[PDB]
């Protein structure tokens, strides 16, 4: 598998044998937020 | 300037700088049909 970057549109392409597998956008996350990983509160209460 | 190509995805990339430019998909033309290029039917057929 050969993984190209285009840095400047942030974009990458993995391909094995000259066809595409994969395709989207990959960068640096400059400032981390733990908010994110914080756990949703559920739908359902699930007390039992 | 920096050229980069994707020749799965038929993407190219322009960049300065790293500061994108131009950004596009370019391939090469299988089948060429000179019939493409014949003038098209004028939009003021007597400007006289």
């Amino acid at each position: 598998l050969e993984v190209r970057l285009l840095e400047a549109s942030r974009a990458f392409e993995v391909s094995e044998n000259g066809n595409l597998v994969v395709s989207g956008k990959v960068y640096q996350w400059d400032d981390p937020d733990p908010r994110l990983f914080d756990h949703p509160e559920s739908p359902t209460p699930n007390p039992t």
